[PDB]
């Protein structure tokens, strides 16, 4: 078993034989229920893009837990110079860790790392296809709709986290299209409600996406499911 | 209705209930029929990439008109520090403005901003899918042929602006392919003849693209069409 | 005819009426059999991405041979300030040189240029579709599996160089998917064995890709074939 907790915005916590957190935007995440000290012992940290609402508190969390950060080469290079343990990958590349397999997926976005007020190159934005004990979790990251998502149809993803808030990411209508592409067994909506710019009709999403035979599990920040 | 004017290179001016200019490359544009002072009152500025031939005179125009620039997060960040009103979005993300809906489409290109002789990160390049009064304008920006363009097929675009210059963008041959993928009501070729590096056979493009059943409207810099 | 030599990692040398090298990662390439002096006269240099293992010795090699580097705008701008002859292009752009035609194909990766310890923006990473005397060579570049590779299917590529190392690039399983997408005449695995992280069952690749009906040519660093 494993307990997958959604902590608001794009934050996803996987508790299993190892503890993995994706896009640990915790401090300054208005809709996140916990502080940094509310997190359990963290073994791995997955970062999809350099943006603050994704990179977030990775630097601190990594150091306090002696955790290792998995992201693209440009983001890891940055983190490395902050004295942070990393495992560099890049888009479409997989690797088998002690806990399972992690694959960086394509995504449409900017991966700019904001340092002070200078925009540093942080490679290209990604998602994550995580295979743990046969189960498969897809974290899309911040992304628009892309045809590269159709590649995941044969993976038979169990739980997929998709953005729905629009403006910066897929809106509700597009996120449904994305779910038909991926055809996961279950979908969880993310990137919404954090600000007013990305308010979304999460009820409508669940309705439309279940017409397409995909179960929608609307997790409020703090709620979770298991695999 | 509305008046869509092509001002050379990738510059497209939409005159409706509000005024919008896409990729305002005015000063320095050898084929642009107008000076900066020629432009009517600008309400919004759409910037597809951080490049000079797209960003262009955005900062000046923005300030003179108290206009808001719509672009990706990284470009809007750089613009903000130059004291410019911005509405940030990113690839595949749409939003509803007072004049209509704007959506950043994917594009295969670079988005470097040239501030000094330093090359700054400007996120990832895009196009724009603009929905005004039930009409849809697709502005591809600078881009090669991409499969993401097929996502636009079902939009039933009214006018599509595609590059044909080659070298930095699609050549005539690939731009025909893009036109068939999108199947718009009409296609207008852009990014050609600005330099001798991109002196392309615009007449041949028209012939070839119309053999595929896609009406072409060749617009000389300064000419326009209505919706 | 022409002699196409693989020199480890992503280094491919094309000897014909002109001499073109792709991603000249020679110094510090443990699987590259030659020193810089082992190279013939270079007329052209093809750089897919800004990464060290691709940009390689392009600056030094260019200066010695008075060669021109073919890469994207952001990369060519950098090399320009190093006093290096460049012909800038970008993704999807083709151009006809004296030796033949070069097109920058899409690729899913990063393209950061590492100056000292600064990660400079080097645009977006690419592949290359080179056509010399009716022959077609696809150098994928460093990349994951993307649907953009299906745009190459109708080219009837004679020889395609695809990465199989995993982690940073496609693994063996995904590279076979990419090969069926492209459907070329021959396929040559690259980006493997250079480090411990990217050891890959090269033999298994050949077996599996030829099961799908695409002849595989395992070239070891220094081996070559003809067209
Ligand atoms: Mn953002
Ligand atoms: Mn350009
Ligand atoms: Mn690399």
């Amino acid at each position: 078993g494993m307990k997958v907790t959604f902590l608001g915005h794009a934050v996803v916590l996987i508790e299993g034989k190892k503890n993995i957190i994706i896009d640990p935007f915790i401090s300054g995440n208005p809709v996140c229920p916990v502080k940094l000290e509310g997190l359990p012992k963290i073994d791995y940290i997955l970062v999809t893009a350099g943006h603050g609402d994704h990179l977030g508190d990775a630097v601190e969390i990594a150091k306090k837990n002696d955790a290792t950060v998995i992201s693209n080469y440009e983001i890891c290079h940055y983190l490395g110079k902050k004295g942070v343990k990393t495992h560099a990958m890049h888009i479409g590349g997989s690797y088998l860790f002690d806990f399972g397999r992690v694959k960086m997926t394509p995504a449409v976005h900017g991966s700019g790392i904001l340092d002070g007020d200078s925009m540093i190159y942080g490679g290209n934005p990604s998602g994550f296809l995580i295979t743990i004990e046969g189960k498969k979790i897809y974290h899309a990251g911040d992304t628009g709709l892309t045809r590269e998502m159709e590649l995941l149809a044969e993976e038979n993803v169990d739980v997929a986290f998709l953005p729905i808030g629009g403006n910066f990411v897929m809106d509700v209508e597009d996120a449904v299209r994305a779910a038909v592409m991926i055809k996961p067994k279950k979908v969880v909506p993310m990137h919404y409600g954090t600000w007013e710019l990305i308010f979304a009709d999460v009820e409508l999403f669940k309705k439309k996406v279940e017409e397409k035979g995909v179960e929608c599990v609307i997790l409020e920040p703090g709620e979770s499911l298991e695999l």
